């Protein structure tokens, strides 16, 4: 039997699947710890390895495995079920199995998406600093009609204080924070002006190292749901450009407070979709 996450139902991922659309065609690169290929619920095209010793289709973290299946866990009699489980899944490790990488390694494999066609890029990581490379890599795939999306943080909020992280705080990303199931903020989603918009990051159970299913917490799992929504539209209006695509997410998005808090809202898929 198969599970299907709360996330799913919650972004109305499973309303446009339902359509027929689920993906098919476009390219999504999870820039993670790698991806468990061997896993059962997932299917790995390719991708490449930035991090010394370790190959792109291994997963010794379970960060990398468990983000790729929210974004595309195989739609089958096992398992879960990802936001968009047709799109072509490329692993492009560019941390380490501590959860770990450098600003070139990061850098690389985002050149790497640009220039084999890539048309989304998750990136379910972040750092208190950024740097001229990054942006200058990052605003290059966004100008050049790539889906760019990364997580918002997860250092809550102070009294006033923005805790976006980098990349998520460049203006060419979209920054996503966490909701539970209830669609209330989860507690430790950063804050401040770049928020963008919000998804399922709190008890989110996807895929995990060695043919498993774990639920992990955090805006690295809201990111994978955006990403996967922005598969399913550019499946369904392929003549879509980058800002458009961007556009949909968020001017459809359902408000939901502050947005120095909810960004624009919680996502929706069905009426982003068009
Ligand atoms: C995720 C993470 C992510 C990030 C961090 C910092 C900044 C940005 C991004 O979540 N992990 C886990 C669970
Ligand atoms: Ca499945």
């Amino acid at each position: 039997a198969q599970t299907v996450p709360y996330g799913i139902p919650l972004i109305k991922a499973d309303k446009v699947q339902a359509q027929g659309f689920k993906g098919a065609n476009v390219k999504v690169a999870v820039l993670d710890t790698g991806i468990q290929a061997s896993h059962p619920d997932l299917n790995v095209v390719g991708g490449a390895s930035f991090v010394a010793g370790e190959a792109y289709n291994t997963d010794g973290n379970g960060h990398g495995t468990h983000v790729a299946g929210t974004v595309a866990a195989l739609d089958n009699t096992t398992g879960v079920l990802g936001v968009a489980p047709s799109v072509s899944l490329y692993a492009v490790k560019v941390l380490n199995s501590s959860g770990s990488g450098s600003y070139s390694g990061i850098v690389s494999g985002i050149e790497w998406a640009t220039t084999n066609g890539m048309d989304v890029i998750n990136m379910s990581l972040g750092g208190a600093s950024g740097s001229t490379a990054m942006k200058q890599a990052v605003d290059n795939a966004y100008a050049r009609g790539v889906v760019v999306v990364a997580a918002a943080g997860n250092s809550g909020n102070s009294g006033s204080t923005n805790t976006i992280g980098y990349p998520a705080k460049y203006d060419s990303v979209i920054a996503v924070g966490a909701v539970d199931s209830n669609s209330n903020r989860a507690s430790f989603s950063s804050v401040g002006a770049e928020l963008e918009v919000m998804a399922p990051g709190a008890g989110v159970y996807s895929t995990y190292p060695t043919n498993t299913y774990a639920t992990l917490n955090g805006t690295s799992m809201a990111s994978p749901h955006v990403a996967g929504a922005a598969a399913l539209i550019l499946s369904k209006h392929p003549n879509l450009s980058a800002s458009q695509v961007r556009n949909r997410l968020s001017s459809t998005a359902t408000y939901l407070g502050s947005s120095f808090y909810y960004g624009k809202g919680l996502i929706n898929v069905e009426a982003a979709a068009q």
